[PDB]
């Protein structure tokens, strides 16, 4: 075969396991989309909007470990980069691709579309690097092959990232072929002598500490060390916690997981367990302000064991070049029972976190009964997407069976993020049963995605929350900024069918209003196997749950809290 | 009065004629939003997301001459980004204002939410600089006057967007108090001897050149020049055309105007004219691929004189620090009669523009007969938002009764730019006519925003033109990814409206499928005074103007050129 | 005349008055020297590095307004840039100017020389956008004059320094001519409405408020508003001191000055009269750890009347658009006579700064002999430049004539910065007396640029202060890294006279050998003259020593949390 720089990277990128990339065209961009079309591996999704289109592929992402991200020149650029400052917030190795000025327009005097008005168009190329893990700018065919795979390989191992752009002239100009998939992930092994003795300080600081809690992190997955965990934890016999966004990177079944912890927000016992913990092992966690709810609830550093992806600091020591897998793996093998933890939580009889009963069918939907019956729903192949906003909350208290999953993006945090994440994991993991649950707020910010999954007859069962606005910014600092002009979501679904004609959209529509109501759409929706179902779920603006009250008076208190004196 | 940080950035909105500002609410920006909501002479505008809010605000400033767009930190700023460099592209002064992080959490190791991961929040700055005419964080109370007034006057002076962030903690601070506003609109005078000099090589340069075509720029407003253009046209008594992303910066009923010039689609009789006028005196012209026609049609560098905003180049003399007001006005006063071009273009008998004629009836409706049926309800007190799309070409063949407005957003060229513009411009500019004319494929990235016109009640008539992806690109190059997903558009309008409540909206959608239907939807949409008027209008996928295609061509032949040798 | 890219530029910058520009010579920039060069309203002036060079023209927009440095690409710029930043720093407007890469190198995937080994040659102006106020490439002819002209405009209006790339193979391309000079020179006026009031709340504000001072600093040249300080001063009636970096920016035998306010290392009095006043009305100042002695020495915010270049904070108003210079005009003519400070300050009997007598002839040479037969040297036609280091304590000292200027560069404080900055000023300002005083560490970073006052013939005199090492961090923190290896520094005039120059080496030990030292330098007319000055590393200025404990305290100060 011989390659083009458009089907060079088609072919890296099915070389990293895509079957699919995202798109949005433009004229900087046709003849690259025309290239990467040209590979039989991979379909080339559209998208309504490169916010849309970079936030599919982070959701893709999630499902099969990467995705590609492909716009046009600084229009469609420029809104994806927010996006793509997602995807670095979650460790998510998305590439993005954007079109480029034709080659000759360079150093050229030449003002052109899509651009600011100048004759220069570095700026993109620049803005790009503040977030991303490597940015490369190809103007020329002959670089191509290298720039490809120096961003694809940057992004594979530093689980971030990157970006291309493409000159519009080159995409069918011929380059090198690529070389063996294998050399993609290459990647260092830990230093050996670097694990041993990280797992042996690990053994000399619990030597004497016997009560020992396990702390799972959000950088789990991306260190790719959630099952290493597992064997670790029934090795070790302690207590094991998530934090509120590693929820479902940890089974729940298992008898050493007492919960999330998450401060006062914690579940039943938690929280003491945690501060009558000697030792406190954490696996890849994210301390920030959210996660330590307003800074209130900060790990002891006496008493911390720091497991990250690519280091650890235990006993006062950094090391460097230990991968948590294999620290994990190898400290499973060596360490002995210290139960202490555990025991110390069992005998507090603090009792499994207080859930309501079902509601009586006619009384007025609440959000309690919304969470249980789609807690009802949860199975081993269900996915639940859910978005910033109470459903953070909800999709806390939720029991996961083994093998479900919980999508979040808590360092992002960018509402709306949820529909179009939730269209491109389900491209991606069709075989799943996806769950979206998504407040109105949100829903409007990129609401348009769901006619994405009706083209594409995706069964995504949606969940919207309808309480009237920004119920979460109501409970951090309200004004009038938290209202928002209602709409009827239910009937957004005929509107994204078409003409109406039943080859035209298979999406649904429903309305929630009452528990017997909700059981109802949601046979409905189970049944819907050719498209999506948006379940419209009306509750009052304050009926939400009494964690987010709690959360939100302490990160009100953390973001406004007075300067300090600087001299 | 006592100021705080906010306020004082308030005043200073208010006094550089602002009535109005948008945002889109998040933890990092309520209490400043608090204390702009505290000035009396200002509303406060809710967008459904952030890019929609950097397009509202570009809209206004079509409108008012300026506007400011308010966002969270990271997630809002990333996607206004792209807003704010359409800002820069069509020389507005947009002024874009970031939440941003507690002024302690600098330096600090915190991790904070709706950031990239790391400690450090210097990366936003460091984008908007490569899009703005400047950028400026606010870390203390002290330097807000500074920061703020600076960002400000260059905004003016420049007709730019600038960026200001402000920590989230000292928005209630207080500070000093703002002088007068006459303070911010102060710049430089012309160089009186350069202007002498300017407007004298520009008689020396025509005096044995009698055939001078006049060329209006699409900068003719940023220099605020329109007013003294007709002054000039009148008496030199030359043949006037404009550029097509100059329409309606020139009077059309005004004998001297013969309309506009765009290579070979220029109107009737312009090409020839231009080629043989012996000198072109370019008013504020912006030249690139797309004005130029993929570079076919530029202008004769032996006949140009460029008279930019701030600067003149004549007779192989470049005089900087002469203001194009003053340039055509004391030019108006010293020329002599040079009506060459112009009875050279009478002499061609080329005749007008060719219009098709009323349709029948019942007849299937046709691209021609909207724009009829369009140009017919132009008045002077009329603004026709015209979207990047087929709409161009057919906003730029409407006859302009004087005092009628045409918006195009061509440099930038951002589908969708216009329905987010034309409800910032609606608000704006509440006492005029406000037509947006949008393509199915655009309407889809930013539709969201005509529930904001449903919401503040504005009148806004919106011609959907709905033929079934995006026939521009189908016109430069056709592939899978110029089909979108059918939308029942008419349908959306009742979801806007919400529990369908009477005061829950007065959005109407109808449906236009002849000649007959139109005119009765139009009759409505006029009637219709509480609400906007969504007509969305049937056609076939290549029913385009005749100039789109031969446009099309030109440009997919600019930009796919093949590179030429560097060695 | 037929314009190229190049001879714009040579235009552009007689026009704004240089009548020298600074080079160093590399491949990417050959051929814009030759253009330049075509305009003999101006010389080319070479320098040994690029450091130097751009500090040569940061020494020359102190002598003129302006300067100009070209360097050659990644190599010449990169260096150049400390000097550019230290332009930024003090305010003067130095328009550098690169060379580049052949124009038909770009988006070609091609290593080039200099560079960094990769295809892409945007880092150079990246870097340069953070440490200037308007940077340009030019890749080509049609380009250049709106680059230029914008970048001039701008270095003069803001006073600050400036960017220019210019690809190597378009300097000798025709272009369209520059118009007049005057255009270059446009800056707006002040609001006059802003004016007015701002002068009219500084009337309210010291209506009751008769113990005025008047508070000198260090941007009142950049703001052009030196004459227009005096006039004010001269009508108000009271009390004036300068602050550190100001010393020049008001003349000295004005009744109405009371000399240095720095903190506790103010003239005698200054501090008293500075904490009795009831306003102080800020000329220009700015507010660093420097010139706060380590934050102990802040204005009182309720007193304090903020006049800028181009505005003004008054009454807890700000005013901007208000141009300083016409601020001070217009409140010269409005304000009514306020003595109280200046009445304050002379009721204190604090008495004149003291002062040491002639030493022993014989004795080893001290500091304050040094500095003692310095300013007996003085004259309305002296320009001293004064290094980094116990020199700027010295200097400060030091009793002015109306019409001698101190140079300083205490903002960006970059040692070396003076040899290379006397050198340019000399060049600059031939008809004055132009006195270096630099020490011996600071020498030795930029010592090379002493061979070309040797080329030029300049007759700069130079107090080398030979103190063995770097007394000035002796007194903040002590180490072995304070300590550097002595040289024969007056040797060094012989070894840059080559075997063609006039420079002349002398040592002095006492009072004596200085004083005929200076003697054999007033009557050298040929080339400068190094006057190597043997002090003991100790021997400095007890303020020096008192400012030092400050800042080291204000560095090393704690993190709060
Ligand atoms: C793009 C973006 N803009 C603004 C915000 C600030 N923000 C955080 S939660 C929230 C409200 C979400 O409302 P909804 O989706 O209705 O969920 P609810 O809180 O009502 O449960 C907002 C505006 C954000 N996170 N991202
Ligand atoms: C944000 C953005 N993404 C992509 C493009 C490329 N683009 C230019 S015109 C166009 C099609 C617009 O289609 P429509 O609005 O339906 O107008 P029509 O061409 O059918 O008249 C596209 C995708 C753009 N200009 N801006
Ligand atoms: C380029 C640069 N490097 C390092 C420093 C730090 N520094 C400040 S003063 C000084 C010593 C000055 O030595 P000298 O010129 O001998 O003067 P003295 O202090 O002995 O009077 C040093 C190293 C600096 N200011 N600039
Ligand atoms: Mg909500
Ligand atoms: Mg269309
Ligand atoms: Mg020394």
């Amino acid at each position: 075969m011989d390659y083009t720089v458009g089907t060079y990277l088609a072919e890296r990128l099915v070389q990293i396991g895509l079957k699919h990339h995202f798109a949005v065209a433009g004229d900087y961009n046709l003849v690259l989309l025309d290239n990467l079309l040209d590979n039989k591996n991979m379909e080339q999704v559209y998208c309504c909007n490169e916010l849309n289109c970079g936030f599919s592929a982070e959701g893709y992402a999630r499902a099969k470990g990467a995705a590609a991200a492909v716009v046009t020149y600084s229009v469609g650029a420029l809104s994806a980069f927010d996006a793509i400052g997602g995807a670095y917030a979650e460790n998510l190795p998305v590439i993005l691709i954007s079109g480029a000025p034709n080659n000759n327009d360079h150093a050229a005097a030449h003002v052109l579309h899509h651009a600011l008005g100048k004759t220069d168009y570095h700026y993109q190329l620049e803005m790009a690097k503040n977030i991303t893990a490597a940015a490369e700018a190809i103007y020329t065919p002959e670089e191509a092959p290298a720039k490809i795979d120096h961003v694809i390989k940057t992004a594979l191992r530093e689980k971030k990232p990157v970006y291309l752009e493409i000159a519009c002239n080159i995409a069918s100009m011929p380059c090198a072929a690529p070389g063996p998939a294998s050399a993609l992930f290459n990647d260092e092994a830990s230093d050996e002598a670097s694990l041993n003795a990280a797992v042996e300080e690990t053994l000399k600081f619990i030597e004497n500490r016997d009560k020992v809690a396990v702390l799972v992190g959000s950088k789990l997955r991306a260190a790719a060390a959630e099952e290493a965990a597992v064997k670790f934890a029934d090795a070790l016999g302690g207590a094991v916690a998530t934090m509120a966004a590693a929820k479902s990177f940890f089974p729940e079944e298992n008898p050493h997981y007492i919960g999330t912890s998450w401060g006062e927000v914690s579940y039943p016992g938690v929280e003491k367990t945690m501060k009558e913990a000697d030792a406190v092992i954490a696996l890849a966690p994210v301390f920030n302000d959210y996660s330590t709810t307003g800074w209130t609830d900060i790990p002891d550093p006496k008493k911390l064991v720091l497991a990250e992806p690519r280091s650890v600091v235990v006993n006062g020591i950094r090391f460097p070049s230990v991968h948590l897998k294999d620290y994990l793996t190898r400290l499973a093998e060596k360490v002995s029972k210290k139960t202490g933890a555990l025991d110390f939580f069992k005998s507090l009889n603090a009792g499994e976190l207080k859930k309501a009963d079902p509601a009586d069918p006619s009384a007025p939907l609440v959000n309690a009964e919304i969470a249980r019956q789609i807690e009802d729903l949860l199975t081993p192949n269900t996915t639940v997407i859910a978005e910033t906003g109470d459903s953070w909350f909800n999709a806390q208290r939720m029991k996961l069976p083994n093998g479900a999953r919980v999508e979040y993006e808590m360092q992002w945090g960018h509402i709306g993020w949820s529909v179009p994440a939730a269209f491109g994991y389900a491209v991606g993991a069709p075989e799943r049963r996806n769950i979206l649950m998504v407040g109105d707020g949100s829903f409007q910010l990129t609401a348009q995605e769901v006619a994405q999954m009706v083209r594409l007859k995706l069964p995504v069962i949606i969940f919207l929350i309808n309480n009237y606005g920004y119920t979460i910014e109501v409970m951090i600092h309200d004004g009038p900024y938290n209202n928002i002009k209602n709409w009827d979501y239910a009937a957004l679904m005929e509107v994204f069918n078409g003409n109406g004609g039943y080859d035209s959209g298979a999406g649904k529509g429903l309305k929630a209003k009452t528990a017997a109501e909700l059981e109802e759409a949601i046979k409905v929706a189970l049944d819907n196997t050719d498209g999506p179902t948006l379940i419209e779920c009306f509750i009052a603006r304050e009926d939400c749950t009494e964690e987010l009250v709690k959360w939100g008076e302490r990160v009100a208190a953390a973001n406004s809290r007075k300067p300090v004196n600087k001299l």
